[PDB]
C-alpha cells in the first residue's frame, strides 16, 4: 500500500478499537443507530471519502474507501453499512450526475455526520428487478409528482435525503428532501443482523418536489441505478471483508488459548486447516476488492471486477463466520462471543445490492460479452 | 413404513400443525419455555417414546421416534430438543443401565409430561474431551459427595432430575441426582442464537450429598454410559435436523411458487430449481442415514458409526438448507415476518451439540478402519 | 439384507476378484473388450437379472441387479458398463414394452453372453435434448425404412442388436446387427471405461419388417425415458462400485504408507477425507437401494433414480480425487488403480443424462409433490 | 500491467499459439518430450527468465516469469513444467545460495534451451516428509561420495545437471541435509524407468540411483547441513512456478468451454442462454482471476524483497484447485465430447491433477499457511 493509505488504515483501526468495538454487542442487542460515532466519523471524513475537498469531503479514493470500510466493518458492521450507503449510494450518484448546483445543496451538507442520506429502489414487489419500479413520476406545473412504496431503506429512519427512483413513462432518478408533504415512512424491520441500521419503507402519497430535483435526464434512471450499484459493490464488498477478518482474528485468539486434549486446539491439525482455509478466501475477496476499487479509480471499467468482489467477500464472510462459531464450539453459540453476531451480519452481504444469483449473472454476461468482442475482431 | 408408524406421523403432523406452529415464533423471541406444550406430549407419550408401557412410556421403537422427532422438530426445533433430551439422554441411560428399582423410581415419574429430566456431561473447560471430567465424587459414609460446575445443561432449569458425570478416581461414573437438592445451584440462562425455548445452564456442585444408591451402574463405567447414550442421542439430534431442514424447504418452495420475478413464480428459474433439487437430495439422504441407524438400534445391532453419520449428514444439511431457504426469500429471508432466518439459527446448534461435526467425523473414520482391520 | 442378496453378493465378489480385478488395468490399457469374462457372466445370469427364467432370465429383483451391479464394477468398470447397458437398457423396455413374440426372438437369444445388446437413442446434435432425434423412420410397405446417425452407443461393435429411438412423434425400433443399410463409426478414444466400445450407428436406406416397432407408433419418447430410470439404477450402482473400489485402495495404501513417523491414518486430515468418503458412499447406496425397492414393489421411482444417480455419480468423482490425492505421487501414476478410478468415475456424471438434467428431473418431481 | 509485461505476455501467446497448441495432443498421446519447442523458448529467454543478462538470463523478475509461465502452459502443460523446473528449481537455488563460480558453472551453460537441469529432493519412501532423505553424501578425502534413490524426478532422463538433498549428518536433526551439484551423466549414476503418468506426460519423471557416486568439494551448495533450508525456500519459488502453471491450464479449459458453450445447441438455443451453464461459467471465471490475483501478489512479494512464504503457499493451492475445479466443469460443459480425445478437455483434466500433489501437496500448503498465520498473530 502507498503511506498515505498505511496511515489512513492506522487512524481506521484506531478508531474502530476506540470507538466501535466498545459499542458493537450494545448496537446489535438494542437495534441501536450509532448517533455519536457517526457524527465524529462525519468529522473524519469517512461519510464522503471521494468527494471533492472543495464540496467537503476528504478527496481521497476508492482504494482508502475499501480499506476505511473494512477497518470500520471490522468493528461494527452496522456502522459500517451506514457509511457505505451514504458514500457510494447517496453521495455517488450525485457527484457522478448531478449539476453544480445539486452539488452544493445535495452533497455538501451531507459530507460531515450532520445529515446523511439513503437510496430508494426496490420496491416491495421487486428488488432484483429493478427496471419493474412501480413507484410513479408525474409532471405537473412546477413539480413532479411521486407515488408509491420503496422498500428495504437503509437509513431510512436517520435520513435528510433520497436519490429516489420512480417510472415516469422510462425509470429516472429524483432528489427528495426528508421530510416532506406527501412522505410517511413504514414501520423499522426487525432484522437478523445488521440491527443498528434502520431498514423501512418509503411511502409516497402526492408527494410534489420541484422539478429540477430529477438527477440527470428522464429515463436516466436504470443506469444511474446500475452504475450506482457497481460502486456500492465495492463498499460492501468491503463491508463483507471486516466482518470476515474480525470472525478470523475472534477464532484465532479462541483456539491458540483454548485447550483440548492436553494442548491449544491450534496444535489440531483440522484446526489449522479451517484457519488457513479462512484465511485464503479472505486474503483472495481482499484483492479482488482492491482490484474493482483501483479500476474505479483508474476511470477503466469495473462492472464485472465490483461483482466479483462483492460475491467473494460476502461469501467468505459466511463461511468465515460459520467457522469461527465452529472453533468456539458451545461459546460459539452464545451472545457472551461475538461470533454469532459475525454469522448474522455477515448473511445480509449475500443478498442486498444484488444478490449471490445476480452477481453471477452479471460476471457471465460480461465475461460472455469479452468473448464475443474477441471474435468479432477476427470480422 | 409400517401401517402404524404412518399413523404415528400423522398423529404428529397434525399436533405439531395444531399446537406448536402457532407458538414457534414467540417461544423463540421471548427465550419462552413451551410448558403447556410439552405437557400435552408427555400425555400423548412422546416424552418417552422407547420406554416399555409397565414403565408408563409408549412402547414403540427408536424408528418411531425419530418419526416424531422430525415431525415435532419441524413444528418446534425448542420442544424437539427438550422432547430428545428426555427421552435419549435422560430415560435412555437409566433404561439401558438401571436397576429394576431405578426405573421406577427415575424413568416412570419422568414418563407423561409432568417431570422432565436433563443430562450433565459437559463442563466449562472441556465438552469434546469428555473424559476430561473434573466434577467428583467421593464416597463418604451413607452419600457421595459432588463437587464441580457442569456447563450448557439443556433443560436445567426445568428439569427435575439429572444424569450427571463425575470423576471417582475407567475414573468416571454416572450418578442419578435430584434437582432441586441441597448443594446444588443452577447458573444463569445462556442467551443463545437459537432453540431459545429449550433452558441451558450450568449445574453447580459445592459439597452435594446424594445417597450411596444413586450410582447408575458400577463405578468407573461412566465414560462407556456417556458414549453410548450420546450414540442414541445422536439419532435424536440428526431427526431434530431433519425437522428444521424439512420445515425450511416447505417455506422456500411455497414462497417460490408465489414469489413473481421478471414475469414468472421464482421455481421458473432454472437457477431456484437447482436450489430445490440441491435441498431435497441433501434431505431425503440425511433422512435415510438416520433410518438406517435407528432400524439398527431397534434390531440390537451396532450403531455407533451409523448414528454419527446421520447426525452429521442431517446438521450439516440443516445448516445448507436453511441457508439456501432465506437465500430464495430474498429480503424477507432476513427479517422475523418470515420464519427462514429462525430455522438458520436453531439448524446451527445441530453442527455443535451432542459431538460437534469434527467429533463426528472421527467416530465414523474410528470405526470405518476397525471395519477393514477386522476384515 | 435377505439371505439371497447375501448370498448373490459373495457370489458377485467372488467372481470380480477372480476373473475381473486381474484383468481390469490391461482391458483399461489397451481399450480391450472383456469378451471371455462377460460369456461367463451370461452363464451366471448376471446379464439378464430381472428377466422371468422362462425367457433364460435370472428371475431376480432390481435390488439384486444393483448390489451385483456394484460387485461388478468394483472389479471392472466397463464390464459393469456392458452388463447395464444389456440388463436395463436392452432387455428393459423389451421386456416392458414388448411382444410375447418379440420377448422370445429378443430377450431370449440375449441373456447367457453370447448375445449382448444395445440402446440408441443419443444423436450427434442432441444428447440431454432426448426428444430432438432427427432420425426417420418411414413405413414403406411392410417394412420401415431408417435414415439418419445415432451417436455414442455403448456395445456398438459387440451388439446383434439395437433398440433404435427414431422420428415417426418418436418411435422405438428393433434393429439386428449387422444388416444391410447400417454401419457403424470409428471407435471412441475415451477417458475411462474404455473396454466398453462407443461409436456412431449409421442407417443409410436400412430396411427393416414392419414388426420390428417397440409398442405403438409416437410411444418412443415415454418408452425411452421410462427406460432411462432403470438404467439410472444400474449407473447408480456402476459408480458405488468404483467409489467403493476407490476408498478400498485409500484406505488400504494409508494403512501401510508411513509418513512422519507412522501411517497415514494416524493423521488427523486423512480422517477426515476417509470418513467424508465413506459418508458420500453409504448415503449414495441407501438412495441407490431405496430406488430399486421402489422399482420391485411397482411403485414411482423417476426422482429417486434420479437422486442416486446423481449422488452416486458426484461421489464417485469426489472419492476418486480424494483416493489419489491419499496416494500422493503413487495415485498419478498407473502401478496403481487409482488414476484409473478417477477416469472411469468422471463418465458416470455425464451419461444417463448428466448431473444437470438429474437436477432438472428432480425438481420437477418436487414441486409437483407440493402441488 | 507495465507495458513491458503487456509485450511480453503477447510474445507468449503468439509463441503458445504457433508453437504449443499444435503439438499439445501429440505430445500427451505418445509421452513425447518436446525437445525443438524447449530449444526455442531457450532462445526467447523463457527458461532463465530472472537470471541476471551478465549470466545469459533475460534479466527479468518473478511477475514476468508468473506471466510467461500461463502463457506457456495454457499452449502445453507438460512444456509449462519442464521450464519451471529449469527457471526455478534448478537455476533458483543456483541463483540464491550458490558462489560466482558456480553460478558461471551452472547457471550460465543452461540458461539457453540447450542443458536444462533437474531438483532431486523426493525419495521413494518419503515426499512431503522432505526431511526423512535416506540418501547420503560422505565425506572422502577431498570428495563426497552419494549413495541412495531419488524418486519422481521431472526431467531426469533429459537433464544435464540436478540439485540433489542428501544426509550428511544423521546426529545434527536440523542441520542434517546438504544440497550437491551434480552433472547428469556421471560415473555412479543411473536412472530408473520413466513413470507412466495420467497427465504431464512430455515431461519424464524418473529415480535418480547413486550408488558409489564421487563428485568433487566444491560441488556442494552453500555450507553443509543447509540442505533442508534451501530446499524449502526453493520450493517457495517453485511454487509460484506451479501456481502459474496451473493458470494457464485453467485458463485454456475456460477458453474451451465458453467457446463450446456459445456455440453447441439445446432447446433450440446456445448453452449460454441456460442460467446453469452462466454460473458454471461465472464460478470458472471468479476462481480463476482470483487465483491469478493471488499469485500475482507472491511473485510480486519475491520480487520486491519481502517474504512470500504463505502468500506462495495460497497461490499455488489456490491455483491448482481452481485448474482441477475448472476442467472438471469444462468437461461437464462438452457433456459426451468432454469425455473423447478429440476435444482437449479430459487432457486439461489429467494435467490439471499434477498440480495439487507436486511441490507440495494441498494438504501440505495449509500446513504452511496455517503456521504463518499463525506467527503472525504471535508476533
Ligand atoms: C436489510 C436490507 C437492506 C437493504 N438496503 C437497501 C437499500 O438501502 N435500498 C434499496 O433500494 N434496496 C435495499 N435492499 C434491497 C435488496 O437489495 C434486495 O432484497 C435484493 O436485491 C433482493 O431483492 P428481493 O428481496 O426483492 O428478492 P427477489 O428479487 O424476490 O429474489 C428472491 C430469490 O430469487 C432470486 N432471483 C431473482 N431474480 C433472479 C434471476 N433472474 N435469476 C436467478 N435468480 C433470481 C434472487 O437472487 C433470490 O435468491 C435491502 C434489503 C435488505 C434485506
Ligand atoms: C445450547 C447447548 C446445549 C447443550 N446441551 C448439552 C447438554 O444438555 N448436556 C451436556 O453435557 N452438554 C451439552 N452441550 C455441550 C456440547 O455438546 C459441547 O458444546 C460440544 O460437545 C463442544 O464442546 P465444547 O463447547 O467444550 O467445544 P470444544 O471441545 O472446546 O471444541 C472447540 C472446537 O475444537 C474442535 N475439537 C475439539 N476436540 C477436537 C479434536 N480432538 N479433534 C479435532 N477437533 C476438535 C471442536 O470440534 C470444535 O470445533 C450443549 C451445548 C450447547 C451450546
Ligand atoms: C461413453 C459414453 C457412452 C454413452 N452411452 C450411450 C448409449 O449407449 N446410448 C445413447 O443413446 N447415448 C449414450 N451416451 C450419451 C450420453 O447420455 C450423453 O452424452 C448425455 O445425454 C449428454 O448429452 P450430450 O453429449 O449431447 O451433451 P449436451 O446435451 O450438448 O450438453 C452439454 C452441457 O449442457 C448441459 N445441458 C443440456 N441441456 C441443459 C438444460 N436444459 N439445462 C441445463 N443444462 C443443460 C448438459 O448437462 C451438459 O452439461 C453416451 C455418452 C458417452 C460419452
Ligand atoms: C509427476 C511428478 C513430478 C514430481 N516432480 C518432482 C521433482 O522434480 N523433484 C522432487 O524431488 N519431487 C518431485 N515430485 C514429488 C512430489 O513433490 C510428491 O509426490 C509430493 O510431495 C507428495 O509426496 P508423496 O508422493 O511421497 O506422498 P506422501 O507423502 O506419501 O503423502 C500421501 C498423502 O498424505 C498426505 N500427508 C503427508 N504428510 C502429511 C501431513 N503431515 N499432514 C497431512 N497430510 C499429510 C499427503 O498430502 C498426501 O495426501 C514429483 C511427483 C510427481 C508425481
Ligand atoms: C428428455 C428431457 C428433455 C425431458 O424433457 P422434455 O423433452 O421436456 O419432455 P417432457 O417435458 O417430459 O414431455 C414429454 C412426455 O414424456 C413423458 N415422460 C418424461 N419422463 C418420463 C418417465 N420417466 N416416464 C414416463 N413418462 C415420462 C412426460 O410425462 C411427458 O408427457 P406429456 O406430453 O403427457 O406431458 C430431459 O428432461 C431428460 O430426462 N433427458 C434425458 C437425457 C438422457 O438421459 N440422455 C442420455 C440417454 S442415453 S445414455
Amino acid at each position: 500500500l502507498p503511506e498515505t493509505h498505511q496511515m489512513l488504515l492506522q487512524t481506521c483501526r484506531d478508531f474502530a478499537e476506540k470507538e466501535l468495538f466498545p459499542i458493537a454487542a450494545q448496537v446489535d442487542k438494542e437495534h441501536l443507530f450509532p448517533a455519536a460515532q457517526v457524527k465524529k466519523m462525519g468529522g473524519l471524513g469517512l461519510l464522503a471519502m471521494d468527494v471533492p475537498e472543495e464540496l467537503g469531503g476528504a478527496g481521497l479514493d476508492y482504494l482508502a474507501y475499501a480499506i476505511a470500510m473494512e477497518e470500520i466493518s471490522r468493528g461494527c458492521a452496522s456502522t459500517g453499512v451506514i457509511m457505505s450507503v451514504n458514500n457510494s449510494l447517496y453521495l455517488g450518484p450525485i457527484l457522478k450526475f448531478g449539476s453544480k448546483e445539486q452539488k452544493q445543496a445535495w452533497v455538501t451538507p451531507f459530507t460531515s455526520g450532520d445529515k446523511i442520506g439513503c437510496f430508494a429502489l426496490s420496491e416491495p414487489g421487486n428488488g432484483s428487478d429493478a427496471g419493474a419500479a412501480s413507484t410513479t413520476a408525474r409532471a405537473e406545473g412546477d413539480s413532479w409528482v411521486l407515488n408509491g412504496t420503496k422498500a428495504w431503506i437503509t437509513n431510512a429512519w436517520e435520513a435528510s435525503a433520497a436519490v429516489v427512483f420512480a417510472s415516469t413513462d422510462s425509470i429516472s432518478a429524483f432528489l427528495v428532501p426528508m421530510p416532506t408533504p406527501g412522505l410517511t415512512l413504514g414501520k423499522k424491520e426487525d432484522k437478523l443482523g445488521i440491527r443498528g441500521s434502520s431498514t423501512a419503507n418509503l411511502i409516497f402519497e402526492d408527494c410534489r418536489i420541484p422539478k429540477d430535483s430529477i438527477l440527470g435526464e428522464p429515463g436516466m434512471g436504470f443506469k444511474i441505478a446500475m452504475q450506482t450499484l457497481d460502486m456500492g459493490r465495492i463498499g460492501i464488498a468491503s463491508q463483507a471483508l471486516g466482518i470476515a477478518q474480525t470472525a478470523l482474528d475472534c477464532a484465532v485468539n479462541y483456539a491458540e488459548n483454548r485447550m483440548a486434549f492436553g494442548a491449544p486446539l491450534t496444535k489440531l491439525q483440522v484446526i489449522q486447516f479451517k484457519l488457513a482455509d479462512m484465511a485464503l478466501a479472505l486474503e483472495s475477496a481482499r484483492l479482488l476488492t482492491w482490484r474493482a476499487a483501483m479500476l474505479k479509480d483508474n476511470k477503466k471499467p469495473f462492472i464485472k471486477e465490483a461483482a466479483m468482489a462483492k460475491l467473494a467477500a460476502s461469501e467468505a464472510a459466511t463461511a468465515i463466520s460459520h467457522q469461527a462459531i465452529q472453533i468456539l464450539g458451545g461459546m460459539g453459540y452464545v451472545t457472551e462471543m461475538p461470533a454469532e453476531r459475525h454469522y448474522r451480519d455477515a448473511r445480509i452481504t449475500e443478498i442486498y445490492e444484488g444478490t449471490s444469483e445476480i452477481q453471477r449473472l452479471v460476471i457471465a454476461g460480461h465475461l460472455l460479452r469479452s468473448y464475443r468482442s474477441a471474435e468479432n475482431l477476427y470480422f
